[PDB]
């Protein structure tokens, strides 16, 4: 089909899109960069769909967390989301999607902005919301590996998928696990989706970026990177170490996993057969830039190897 500006898609009801594409390029992720804003809208995106639980409730990526803010961001687990969430929800005012759609648009579109990114499947026309998420469904950093994969697993991921949407946090920042530093990220090259999180996360921890006892928080290998204990502990944990070192250097496998897990998530809650797909909508995203190393100095023996079965691949220092 032909929209009214000459661009083009595959079904006509994705037309809708094309001015929000253009709308939230611009003035949300500051000229089509692959910075804060997406790196927190991707975020948004599980901290919305993961409201999910059939013992629990919740409606999952249903745009709760927009829609019932005043409850859902005083959530412990959604520090620090609150600001994302407000600048949100003035696009979803003024062009007439629902917040879940939005939500799930805004980061896939913004993850295309990523170098080495994806292009997550996109299904448009989820209802409204109709319930708050319940709070403590949203994973924290010192939750123990049997805890996040239990919730995870709740609702409706394996361990393997797990580590693959951990590929998030090669995109990623944190800003209240320690307040004295934030905007540090995950791995070396947060404007970059790479294995380098696989990989500096495997490192032999060096040193605490700031200060030296936060919760959910172990020592990192780099000054301006930050380590979270659970990624700690699932790149270690024997039920996850052997999928974590399989990302490293497997790009093909990051872009695969990711962006089919991302699309499961997208979903929760939802029934594709009622939703239309607005897939041809995202951008195509840059390739790859850079490759798969150790950080400079750096040297194999300073890989904390976790798979029995497997070694470590022989990468190079920069
Ligand atoms: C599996 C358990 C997970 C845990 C324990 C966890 C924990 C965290 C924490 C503590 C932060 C930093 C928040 C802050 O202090 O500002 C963070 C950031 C982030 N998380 Fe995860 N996360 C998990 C899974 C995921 C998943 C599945 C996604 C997929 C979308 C995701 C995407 C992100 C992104 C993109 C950021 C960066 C936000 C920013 O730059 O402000 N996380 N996560
Ligand atoms: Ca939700
Ligand atoms: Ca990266
Ligand atoms: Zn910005
Ligand atoms: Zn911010
Ligand atoms: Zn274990």
């Amino acid at each position: 089909a032909t929209c009214a500006d000459g661009r083009t898609t595959a079904n006509a009801a994705c037309c809708v899109l094309f001015p929000i594409l253009d709308d939230i390029q611009e003035n949300l992720f500051d000229g089509a960069q692959c910075g804060e804003e997406v790196h927190e809208s991707l975020r948004l995106t599980f901290h919305d769909a993961i409201g999910f639980s059939p013992t629990l409730g919740g409606g999952g990526a249903d745009g709760s967390i927009i829609t019932f803010d005043t409850i859902e961001t005083n959530f412990p687990a959604n520090a620090g989301i609150d600001e994302i969430v407000s600048a949100q929800k003035p696009f979803v005012a003024k062009h007439n999607i629902s917040a879940g759609d939005f939500i799930q648009f805004a980061g896939a579109v913004g993850v295309s902005n990523c170098p080495g990114g994806v292009r997550i499947p996109f299904f448009l026309g989820r209802p409204d919301a109709v319930a708050a998420s319940p709070d403590h469904l949203v994973p924290e950093p010192f939750d123990s590996v049997d805890t996040i994969l239990a919730r995870m697993g709740d609702a409706g991921f394996s361990a393997v998928e797990v580590v693959w949407l951990l590929a998030s946090h090669s995109i990623a920042a944190a800003d209240k696990v320690d307040p004295s530093i934030p905007g540090t990220p995950f791995d070396s090259t947060p404007g970059v989706f790479d294995s380098q999180f696989f990989i500096e996360t495997q490192l032999k921890g060096r040193l605490f970026p700031g200060t030296p006892d936060n919760k959910g928080e172990v020592q990192s290998p780099l000054q301006g990177e930050i380590r979270l204990q659970s990624d700690h502990l699932l790149a270690r944990d024997p039920q996850t170490a052997c999928e974590w070192q399989s990302m490293v250097n497997n790009q093909p496998k990051i872009q695969n996993r990711f962006a089919g897990t991302m699309s499961k998530m997208a979903l929760l809650g939802q029934d594709k057969s009622k939703l239309i797909d607005c897939s041809d909508i995202i951008p195509t995203p840059p390739a790859l830039v850079g490759a798969a190393h150790l950080p400079a100095g750096f040297s194999l023996s300073d890989v904390e190897q976790a798979c029995a079965e497997t070694p470590f691949p022989a990468l190079t220092a920069d």
